[PDB]
């Protein structure tokens, strides 16, 4: 099972969680994702977040829908070598959600070296 | 050429044209695309902005960077029809970037059903 | 945990599971990954797969490492309605990784209204 | 405009052109991308192909349709270093497409610090 290399705890020293947080406003739901909010994570060519997604089980619902992917394709990379280029994307991920149901949030997470992270909260 | 396909100017009665707006703040940009602030446009299953992807050519360089990329993914589908599942995914984006250049911002834009869109920006 | 919202299966009886083969030629690995070889699976506006994500848990390792990705984003929509373009992407995924390692390949695949799919098989 | 940084060029001459191939059988359309066909592309943790993309206009007609999108995400890196982990993805795209339309098929690369190539090639 693929859940067999998910992480879903941090080691002491580099911080790979997803945090979720969420304000609900009608029926928009603002959803901020990132990862390192304490402790940055490292952004260098070697070493970075790729990218974090974000999926949502309604309440008493069977199938889980995909909200929404956000890619930080920016990592210093240059033709004058590594960590030159002085543009590097953050693992800050914000969503816009239209919607009146309540259920489960998930976020997926993928360091370059360090394999898949997830996190959930409840959207109440 | 491939830009034969993309359009940067809208006709009038739907918005497909990103609109890009940034904060500078230190070394961190904060960069938010979307596409139909003022009117919608649609979000149905069947007609829907898929995504949105930012790319930044600095001052003076040659190669631009792609920046990031951010997926739209529910547009209302479940097992009980079109637009039943009462979950979308609005066309709105955020980035952070961090970077000390000025340059040009591209925004990319897809309508599943209207091509490619684009618009640029002056990073100063 | 984000696994409670992936299944699994027998793909000769469930049309969602992905199904990998792969060939090694020298330390080229050509990897196919396809969804519904024995009961297709429908390919329409409202209802179609959406992507297929491989990974590869190398012999011994502790981190996974993503291998790649495949989005299929043509189910024929058109300015003339649902399923009216004549284009559409199939979910046949090939993938040419080079290794000379072996271990796990799992393969990931997400249904518009039907969640998450996963399967694995052993790289020798 | 954002095709001012896009490039093309000679495959036989230029590393970074997507070089495109197809087979028509039946309906269905299989189509071969590939970066480095004539001259090797680098493939290291910091210089490599990130993605391709498949775009398609069908004749007479005015909105192109993004047929798919290919992301190679793995370049030899790991916990040891750069170009350590012995797992790289090449940068070859196939997709499989139906239709019985003719017309325009566009290829899209990236490559990490060499910016966005294209290609064309004419579907009968
Ligand atoms: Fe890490
Ligand atoms: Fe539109
Ligand atoms: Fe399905
Ligand atoms: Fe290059």
């Amino acid at each position: 099972m693929i859940s067999e290399t998910i992480r879903s705890g941090d080691w002491k020293g580099e911080k790979h969680v997803p945090v979720i947080e969420y304000e609900r406003e009608g029926e928009l739901v603002k959803v901020k994702v990132q990862v390192g909010k304490e402790i940055p994570h490292p952004n260098t060519t070697e070493h970075h977040i790729r990218y974090i997604e974000l999926y949502f089980l309604p309440e008493g619902e069977n199938f889980v829908y995909q909200v929404g992917r956000v890619e930080f394709t920016a990592h210093g990379e240059s033709v004058n070598g590594p960590n030159t280029s002085d543009v590097y994307t953050e693992p800050i991920a914000y969503f816009v959600l239209k919607t009146k149901k309540k259920g489960k949030l998930y976020a997926l997470s993928y360091c370059n070296i360090h394999g898949l992270w997830e996190n959930e909260v409840t959207l109440e």
